[PDB]
């Protein structure tokens, strides 16, 4: 079977990347396109349980996220990876080894405001965050490196469901 | 998809596990069967480029590739693992991953004496440990662990062919 691709999110926690990803797996499932959501949160159960939170262990998790997802795309999967991925030089490394592996890369970016996302707070992060039982959380205690060459942005004015359709005219542009 | 399989091989060296496996790849790939074959040589590159060759980094290559194969398994692949894997420990690990998975997992055993694998030698790597230039060489340093209780134990007399369907055999049992 042909390639898959990988879209890589990036943006805020709460700015809608696993809302998006899980809504276009789904219409990519319905006309039986073999898409698949990568989790790093689901991920450190397993491979990942190695690594802490420390920053250097927050840099590896994404590493090996970048590998599973071009294992995956060469295995014919469309990826979709909703991490933070806070820094600039962490999605660049992760569309190099998709380069480096002949897998096409989408760096699509959530970008909604702080303000809204603390509003949405929908696993209360935001919440333990204001009370101090989180930290180094980007955004407030951490950078957040706002990318500027994202392949899409996606913005909070349109819903989940037109966000999904841009991600999925994108792929097929 | 339906969930994927696991098949695990185990042996020496030149046994014959890659042999086996990739014509095992190429028989399900004709029939229309998504099987891919998973070698940690292959991911040491990228995935597992973190990790040398230590006792300790050995067990978390194996272990890693466990969770890639539970993964791929569950996005709808018959997996197939050509790995040495010489202590009975590894096999147990990866075992229990799979099955905490809910994934079928088969221990397949190619039981090949040491003289034989040494007469193949297709790499050269015996020549090479003959002549001091490789340490560690499971069955001749380094333990080999001999599986008590394989799901199959594959025999030099077969060819690469029969013991390729046997592995099919058992997978369509
Ligand atoms: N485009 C959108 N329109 C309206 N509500 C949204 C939108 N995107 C996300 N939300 C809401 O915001 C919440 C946070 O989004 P989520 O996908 O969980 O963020 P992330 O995965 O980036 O942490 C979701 O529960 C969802 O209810
Ligand atoms: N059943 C067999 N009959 C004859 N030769 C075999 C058989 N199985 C393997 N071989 C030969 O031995 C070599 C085994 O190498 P390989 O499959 O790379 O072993 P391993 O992966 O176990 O190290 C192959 O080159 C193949 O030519």
């Amino acid at each position: 079977p042909p390639r898959g691709k990988t879209v890589w999110f990036t943006g805020l926690s709460g700015s809608g990347k696993s809302s998006v990803a899980m809504l276009v797996e789904r219409k990519l499932l319905e006309k039986g396109i073999s898409a698949y959501v990568l989790d790093g949160d689901n991920l450190r159960h397993g491979l990942n349980a190695d690594l802490g939170f420390s920053m250097a262990d927050r840099a590896e998790n994404l590493r090996r996220l970048s590998h599973v997802a071009t294992l995956l795309a060469d295995c014919g999967h469309l990826v979709l990876v909703p991490a933070i991925s806070p820094l600039a030089e962490h999605r660049a490394l992760a569309r190099k080894v998709h380069a480096d592996a002949g897998i096409d890369f989408f760096e699509v970016f959530c970008d909604t405001p702080l303000q809204d996302c603390e509003r949405r707070d929908p696993k209360g992060l935001y919440a333990k965050a204001r009370a101090g039982e989180i930290t180094h959380f980007t955004g407030i205690d951490s950078p957040y490196q706002r990318p500027k060459n994202p392949d899409l942005r996606l913005t909070p004015d349109r819903s989940i469901d037109e966000q999904a359709q841009e991600v999925i005219d994108l792929l097929e542009s």
